[PDB]
């Protein structure tokens, strides 16, 4: 039905929480578990994070105890996300925002909550948590020279745990029926996993508890666990940490899982593709987790992974495959990079040009010819399609198409030069380049022009049809 | 209460719709507008947009009338979000898709697509509708050369308009209880404006509906309204087109509105900073077009607008604010950018490193000195803090904290290089920049270093607490 949005909302805030739970089937039929894989999809919150959670009601508890004025200024240090969820509580009740985050982070948080007028100081990344260059020193030392300004200090405060121990485990619990048998966590703030585990294990002692901590932090139990890279700077974003933070009841959670940055990218990218879920790194780290500790479950036995960020965060970093290949990481099982691997292999456009049969005889022109010279002389020729070019270095394709249907719209006059309607979007390549690369280069252009730059004396022009029909050749 | 997600989902097709409908008081109260603003998020289904609803739908009615079998082809021109509602429903349902969008369209689109295992063949964003290069004439192409392909054809499939006449306008209906005075809506497929307008004025007959179009297509009426930009290319995605679709009905709109690429861009950031919505470009066109139309109504009266996309296809292009100003689009009346640019103006580091005083006696170190070397010169030259470089270009900054609190966390030995323990992130400056361009940079970067580069004799390091205390000098 409708309970919850049936009506219209006085702001933001009040868009938080109330995710939906989705049941992984296709995922687990590609790895083979047994039992229904749950996902909560934290990542669809107003701020696309489950932090957003903890934001308002730590806004809420200092509201509630009036240690909190309008005009004042709010510190508070952050991998990234709950930064952008007091972001939103300030400029929606009208609080300064100043964030503390890593380098490590993405832009694309820094980006958002730039958007969102709130200051950004970054601290060092493989600075540790006492030095006072780390963000929560910094945020103490902003603290003490600014006036009116408040730290909430998520990593402390107990709203963070109280208030997934409140509602968020109660979401679970609802939607799930009370039949929970397992619950796979990230352990970042410790926040989370405290109040959500505690809740079920209050509403269902039989439920087991397992925690998510990537190879680096010394948040798993025992020490043995840690050792792999011990204090190493990773990639993932959001969990982990060099000390265990004040909300964190380590004892809540039975077992511990540790995750490394290429499993999390690549189960992450697994997520995007099987499910369609856009969601982030740290949730392919929980669900890697999650596929390796409930694999003694049988089938009705419901194990529930947290989702706790967006694509959006990271849709620099490890959506496109480029940065993924830049640090070595193995794309996925079924991919378009994998794809266009194993039907291309190594062969060049020498190879193409050469079975399709081809002369280099693309006409060319100074692309300030007048529309009825270059159509004379595309006449006379007999050709389709032309490229033209500049002296001070291309400017692109034009076909006579276009021209026609241009001429009747009203967009080229018959003395107007050829460069106004031909096609200015163009990418170059060079009869070397394998027949991958240029696949990803149509990924995002239309054309893709050959050059020999040793004459510019191109060969011709490649399309996504063109390397379609030598597929066809192939088998 | 919870009515709609109570339950677990048996994928993420379900989870498309149920959005929320959010008042704009605050952005009303910044743009002085007497009526209630809503908005309708519709950024917040699965996929980040409103073509998800007929995705799902057009692939429901292909099932509903058995042609469609498990394996087929799914293609379709799109602008990007209808290609990522069907590629989810494919990826969910086992169904190979292939989108054709233009070139104009963003990379994250694109990006996102790939994710989802669908293959992109882009088009040239000059080319008319008429043209067998625009993405309709291509798949059409793809279509006939292809088995067991299909085209949905969002343009003129009657489940665009019958889905937003059936269940959107319906929940529209419900969390406004009817009354609805205004409803500006972008004029993109028009298959939304269609079946919302439709219904609305069916169950509201007294409600105006006035449509957003983009200045260069000729969907809005009269042709006065087109003369601004005739098929003039604009950066706004997803609305207006140089032809009526099939499913457009121009009758059940009453008014029409021209909206630039400026207003758009600056009126949804003045939307992410005010409200606190990751909103995307299309959405910032609808605003303003709606502060423009409803400025005549009064109290009590509802102004519903259409929020289409997200901020996560568009994260890369006007989020970040060096596109914009490479556009030269006004970044917003209160924006982090204006205002370091009022704080600062052109003053340089030159300025401040004169004012504050320094003699540039930074101490340099070749990066592999043994730590008990670095902090016997450190000692004995009594600074904190050291700059390390090398011979083949720069390493970083260390301080003497990080040197104590990594000793004792057993990272750093004491015959170790200093390379391993310095911090490795940086920004090059030099004594010409502005002081704005190093707000911006530190942003990113936690240090900023500046160099002279005419000897490598550096003058000092500035981080945003420096810069906070000239401030302070400041006034
Ligand atoms: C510590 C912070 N992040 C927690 C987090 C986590 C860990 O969740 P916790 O419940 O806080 O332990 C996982 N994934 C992402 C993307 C996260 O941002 C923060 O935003 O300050
Ligand atoms: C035409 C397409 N986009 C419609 C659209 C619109 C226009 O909505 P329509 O209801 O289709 O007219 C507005 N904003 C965005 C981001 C859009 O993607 C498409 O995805 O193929």
């Amino acid at each position: 039905a409708d309970g919850p949005y049936s009506g219209i909302l006085d702001s933001v805030l009040d868009a938080i929480g109330n995710t939906p739970m989705v049941r992984m089937k296709r995922l687990a039929k590609v790895y083979g578990l047994e039992c229904d894989l749950l996902a909560k999809c934290e990542f669809m919150s107003a701020g696309g994070s489950v932090k957003d959670r903890i934001g308002k009601a730590m806004v809420e508890k200092a509201e509630r105890e009036g240690r909190l004025k309008a005009g004042d200024t709010l510190i508070e240090p952050t991998s990234g996300n709950t930064g952008i969820g007091l972001a939103l509580a300030a400029a929606v009740r009208g609080y300064r925002m100043i964030v503390t985050m890593p380098a490590k982070m993405s832009a694309e948080k820094s980006n958002i909550m730039k958007c969102l007028g709130a200051e950004i100081v970054r601290t060092p990344t493989e600075a540790a948590w006492n030095d006072e260059n780390s963000h929560m020193g910094v945020a103490a030392k902003l603290q003490r020279e600014l006036e009116n300004a408040h730290i909430l200090d998520q990593y402390n405060n107990t709203a963070n745990p109280m208030v997934h121990y409140d509602v968020t485990a109660e979401e679970i619990i609802t939607q799930c029926d009370g039949d929970i048998d397992m619950v796979v966590i990230g352990a970042g703030t410790g926040g989370t996993i405290t109040g959500i585990g505690r809740k079920i294990k209050e509403r269902c002692p039989k439920c087991k508890v397992v925690g998510v901590d990537p190879k680096g932090s010394i948040l798993a139990v025992p020490d043995s666990l840690n050792d792999e890279k011990r204090l190493q700077s990773y990639e993932v974003e959001g969990i982990g940490y060099d000390f265990v933070p004040g909300v964190l009841d380590r004892k809540v959670v039975d077992e511990w899982v540790k995750v490394g940055d290429a499993e999390s990218f690549t189960t992450a990218r697994a997520i995007i593709r099987n499910e369609g879920l856009f969601v982030g790194g740290s949730s392919g780290a929980n669900v890697w987790g999650a596929l390796q500790a409930a694999r003694q479950l049988k089938k009705g036995q419901k194990c529930v992974v947290l989702l706790p960020d967006s694509s959006r965060n990271y849709m620099s970093k490890f959506i496109s495959d480029e940065w993924m290949a830049e640090h070595g990481f193995a794309p996925e099982d079924g991919a378009k990079v994998k794809e266009r691997e194993k039907q291309f292999g190594g062969a060049r456009i020498r190879d193409l040009l050469s079975e399709t049969g081809a002369t280099s005889d693309v006409p060319f022109v100074t692309a300030r010819l007048s529309v009825e010279d270059v159509i004379k002389m595309m006449h006379e020729t007999k050709v389709k399609e032309v490229i033209v070019t500049e002296d001070s270095k291309l400017v692109g394709v034009l076909s006579e198409d276009h021209i026609a249907h241009s001429l009747q719209s009203g967009r080229c006059a018959m003395q107007s030069p050829v460069k106004d309607i031909a096609f200015k979007k163009l990418a170059k390549a060079l009869p070397s380049a394998y027949l991958r690369d240029v696949a990803k280069a149509l990924d995002f252009s239309p054309y893709v022009c050959v050059m020999d730059e040793k004459c510019p004396h191109f060969l011709g022009v490649i399309t996504r049809i063109d390397l379609l029909h030598w597929l066809a050749t192939k088998q």
